[PDB]
């Protein structure tokens, strides 16, 4: 069956600075909270950290050849915040600030667009000792960071993402204590939360002041649920899953106020997001796309008891087949996601920033990858891409997750998201089974499935 | 997570009398539409035939003997029509009801609920030669059938369904021409859907009339089909899909009429159910429960072109795993069926008559069957099925399809279904993984999954 | 494609008594010339003999068995002439005859039409010692063996062969001296070939004399030959070919002349058969049928020198697959054979008595032997045999060579031509994938391929 | 079994241009039929394309290297007409030119001859736009491309072909539909066939009035079929499978008038070649060879109905072995199509164009293509090519399929038929095991099999 996508279409691949770049010390690069966090023993597995990496620091070509060999129209890419300004702050790196100049110019020269993200979880350390992001200072620094970036590669670049992944760097990092800084307090996530939706008010009202053409937005990784049965009470609970996830964050964005059934949900348990006067109507300044990443969904029932948690949410295993990393492959739901989103805020222009799946296939005596696991779930989502397409949803790109096998956070670089293949030991980049696979979707722009 | 089921649910497997019995020439028997078209060169693939399949007439002691290992609670076959009136009509051959009653005894003396089926594809040629299921006069002949069955086998059996999958016995035989007689006329096809009914109604009749206490119902193939985009048109294609197949058996049973969108659809076309006086009547007569078939289910979208079909709802490839026929995995397809059939038939008692996969493991130097995607089938649909409970449908049990792998029709030995690998060569029975896996699933009664 | 056989074709397989009954020195049966051949150092591959064997001779239920499972309707075997007479004359062995009525019971019991072979190369030794087939006296001998038989199977046997391909046991063994007595002498291999015809002669009328009702006839290895270039000299070579190994025992019979062209070859060459006045008219005996025992042809071209041997015809390599033992696959030599047979005499009735591969796959740790490549062999040659009844030739039935693996004479038991596998060391039969394969075959009717 | 080759035989391989090139969008060139039909969803597997095929635009150097380790003595390539006349006619792509300048001079600097084939299929867009060859025009675009290629080439090479397969580019592209434009219509397909016909002919005569010295034929795909029955309607009816392929383009050609039979069934359907007074004459011109592609054949019978086709030819099925694309090995069916063009064409000079088999086989761990498939193959038709020599036929040369393996049209890259490995995703090529053989049998000049 042919799945056919628009002639326009956005066909990229995204990265994460302080997953891939390396040379943490080098050239006047600040620690980050990463640093701190995984050089700290028991927590990241094994005890690995990026501090190599994939080394793209110092292989500009080696990245954007790949880049055009997989005939890429656009890269999502991020941005070292210590790496530009080490101690968030004041004195500017221009040594880094070369490197992002050297990355973006090879891109251009090759016809692949920058999709830049400003923050992608690597808060310079320097920062997080004042408070990190549960502090209002903070807001002030991204702010100058933003400004910056802005100024220097805003010429060059038209797309930009403030923050990739709020409720990760916010609740993943700041209740749960899997990433980092690793704090335990519901709280100081909803302090984080609130901060960063400021920050990024004030960064796209900063975009709009300098003038800058092109676009701005926001990637939410707005965790999707399926009701278990047919009742109020389960719809409710689901509606909470990608509420307290995406809605906490777009809502200030796209309505300036948060959303009204998670205010009431934290409330009664005894938690407020510390609105400053003003705060609201400085979030709500509009954003030119919604960058959704995707990779799974769960089904969910109301619990009050323990195994409903905080959300009073219990997941109940749906049996489906897993990838590599332990998630439940629910392809519908991509389709589900992109159809809420398009329905709550108006149909704007959506861009799966994030898309992929963990397989742990090195390479087989043949010298090549076989993933054909990776190309069969790529497959099944394009497969509801398309189908949201086909349904009138403002769908205008896809970026694969990982272009090459990297630091996947807390999990060390046991698990492997890439459409390349990253030997650690000795850094060689392999292009796997479904990086070519990729490449001939990219190329025909529909798939024959 | 932990899917529980009903502490007086009904765990079971099913076969069909020409799917394993054999001895298709034997105590005499005659010949079926099947035997006819298996003999046929060119309709069965590499001209297999069921005159032996798994020889289970001269295996009573083995085919219990599983029955008892597995655990089964019920035990769902059917009784082969040429075996018993070898004209279809007239003449009774006792030789094959001492069969039948000699399998009953065995089931009943290990505690094992029959759960008889009396037609599953098997006509007697005699009838077919007279214009088959095209006929009204086999309507007569049916009676004559269900009613001599009642009386045999009535005292015995308490559980009982007319007419398996109609949709499979009546369009895909004599519109599709894939299964016996073998036709490709679709009005030919609604002729037969309309006898089948009125033969079906006469028996429930016959059933209530002579006292015998029990269940009898229709166990209906209802095609699932998922709109691929939220439009009315696409919407109404899926539901022809389900309507064709299962609505247009169940409404005329449950509200006295033809769905109305089906009649129109093939109004539209110049085609019309063979409705005489009093027909109408005689199939609305009330059943105690409804018999789903479920395997897979589409995703389709309205087509008025060729790629529509008659139905113009064209099915799109959702790029999902398939079992080893072909037929994609989507196992909430289950829970969408039953959650309809519950809401539109005022939520009658439900027993999932067949539900299985196509995988043709065989067995490995191991000296076992390691069919663990047979496994990972079944369990996701169980899943579904413990949700559907959850969700107040009354689901009163599961009959997993094929005890042992038998003629697939069509396709004939190659395609196994089974919980018992059988080697058509040497008619040797290995029980399969899923065999020990099944029986450990109706032993706790729930499923740690 | 469907490759349909008449309603009555007789589907069958083939033995010989040396080759398969073992028992050599038991219940007074006499040696033979095979015996003494094969007892003799260097003349049979490592040493092997007939002494043992498939050890048939005391496992006639097995035997009957296989073909009953096989679902053969005719059985072709050859009667062990030492063991009914061991010197040959005189002395009748009833413990042997004893043997053969047990067999031939076994099959009449089990609707397995029996189709016994006089001769199949087994010599009494006594008789060779005597001159063997060089001396006219043994064609007394032949006479009086024929008559014993006929009156004691006669009145269950009603398919009689005389002599087994007269070539092999003629020039292979008298002229090649690769056969059994085993010598050099080209006008003694036309000599017994002129013996055993008389044999055959007096045999037939016999046969006619007792008045018993059946059929009798001879069965040629007819030898093809395609004409590499179309040139009258290469067709002539190539007829040369078919003419010294079977149109020089068909004409006398057929027409009561040897073939002129081979005459004029072997008299340029000083030789011609010992014809006694009345010989010819003896030959001249109508038979009921003409075995065709078809394996393999070749590509044959004129050639005077040693390439072309004493019929200056040189056989070139087609490149074509070969079986284990080395004979190219030329199916279509089969159509090209029973064609010239049924053009030059008179499309009589045909039965193809041998046809098979030389394949020596064994047990696989499977435990079963999937010879995929006699398969593939036996289908490509049926379909030759179908075309043939298509295109009006009067073949009645075919009968693959070797019902099981046995002694394959001077490449002793390396070369297996059997549908059954036999373990020579363990003497345990294995029905190998074939069997499986042509019983599907007979039981079909026809092949779909 | 020695089979000798002629001192002056013309050993080679050959390729054609859409299906290595590659670089289809560069240095000018012109959209083609096949590029159009490739880029159009559903019509070639998996999407394929030939937009970068072997990328042997970029690899003259390789390509030659590949040539001259093979010890060819003539090279069989195709012009990209889009490429050199990119709107089919008027200006000149000089870009284009300069490649296959570049090419040929390389041959000729190796010792390599060159044998152009000026159409292969890629007929320009803007000519189909016009129609295509279903337009009187198109002959007029062909004759100036002709003209240019003469002029620019024909000092250069001394072996022109003006159509290659024009059955394929016909009947399978614009009856059939398979092939691109991709049209259903008979009569469209053989007003195809008379208009490139008369292109050809046109084509002749300037290659005449040019005084370019060298030789120009046609290369035709002769379709063989072989008499199931020795009935005079099978013959027929396999009369008419070379006929309505071959004969169809050689007897106006030889004869100046289409095949008498061909001209009586299409008439008797209805259709009828679009002859405008004048073109017969046109056609008419002496060719100085005719090109053999051959792959296979075979055994027809005829048929009335649906199974006889069009042609009431019903192919049955050999039951043979069969190529990796599924057709059966027939080798001697070469040699039946050599000596029927040798005997109605009056033995002109022939050059086997194309032959070779489609075998799958990639890199072993080995590091290399052990395709004993292909070697065997090729084998047995060199000995039948061999035999045709012997028999006085007039073959001239022979060319193997492929150099390497390439975009097998619609089949995509699937299909492997060359000597040469091509791993598309890598572009590396690896010389199989068959490359190395044919290599010792050009060294040869003779093969001992």
């Amino acid at each position: 069956s042919i799945h056919m996508f628009p002639s326009d279409f956005k066909w990229g691949v995204a990265t994460a600075a302080y997953q891939i770049e390396g040379a943490y010390n080098e050239d006047g690069r600040g620690m980050s909270i990463w640093d701190t966090f995984a050089h700290t023993p028991g927590k990241v597995k094994n005890g690995d950290n990026g501090n190599v990496a994939c080394d793209s620091y110092h292989r500009v070509e080696e990245d954007v050849q790949l880049l055009k060999d997989l005939g890429v129209k656009v890269y999502r890419f991020s941005i070292s915040w210590p790496r530009v300004l080490p101690q968030g702050t004041g004195e500017v790196n221009r040594a880094g600030l070369d490197y992002y100049h050297r990355l973006v110019d090879e891109l251009l020269a090759n016809g692949i667009e920058p999709f830049c993200t400003l923050y992608h979880w690597d808060l310079p350390q320097a920062l997080q000792d004042q408070g990190g992001w549960g502090s209002r200072i903070t807001i002030d620094a991204f702010a100058e960071y933003a400004e910056l970036m802005f100024k220097e590669l805003g010429g060059k670049i038209k797309q930009w993402i403030t923050f990739n992944e709020p409720w990760c760097m916010a609740f993943l990092s700041n209740y749960l204590g899997v990433h980092a800084p690793g704090n335990k307090d519901l709280q100081l996530a909803i302090d984080v939360s609130h901060h960063l939706l400021v920050a990024h008010g004030r960064a796209v009202t900063l975009f709009r002041e300098l003038g800058i053409s092109g676009e701005i937005g926001i990637a939410p990784n707005t965790s999707w649920a399926v009701p278990y049965r047919r009742t109020k009470e389960d719809m409710e609970a689901c509606l909470r899953v990608n509420g307290w996830s995406g809605d906490w964050y777009l809502d200030p964005i796209y309505f300036g106020e948060y959303p009204k059934f998670m205010l009431d949900w934290y409330e009664n348990l005894g938690y407020k997001p510390p609105i400053v006067d003003g705060d609201m109507e400085l979030i709500h300044q509009p954003i030119d796309f919604i960058g959704i990443n995707y990779y799974t969904s769960s089904m969910n029932r109301y619990n009050p008891g323990e195994a409903g948690g905080m959300l009073s949410s219990e997941a109940i295993s749906m049996g489906a087949p897993k990838t590599d990393i332990g998630w439940e492959i629910y392809a519908e739901g991509l389709y589900d996601l992109l159809r809420y989103t398009a329905d709550k805020y108006g149909n704007p222009t959506l861009y799966i920033t994030e898309n992929g799946a963990c397989y742990n296939d090195g390479l087989s005596l043949d010298g090549r990858i076989h993933d054909q696991r990776r190309i069969d779930y790529l497959a099944m989502h394009l497969i509801q891409a398309s189908r949201a397409i086909e349904d009138g949803i403002n769908l205008k790109g896809y970026m694969e997750w990982s272009l090459m096998d990297n630091f996947e956070w807390a999990e060390g670089y046991g698990m492997r998201f890439g459409l390349v293949h990253v030997d650690y030991d000795t850094l060689v980049r392999t292009p796997k089974d479904s990086f070519y696979w990729y490449k001939g979707v990219i190329s025909r722009g529909w798939l024959d499935l």
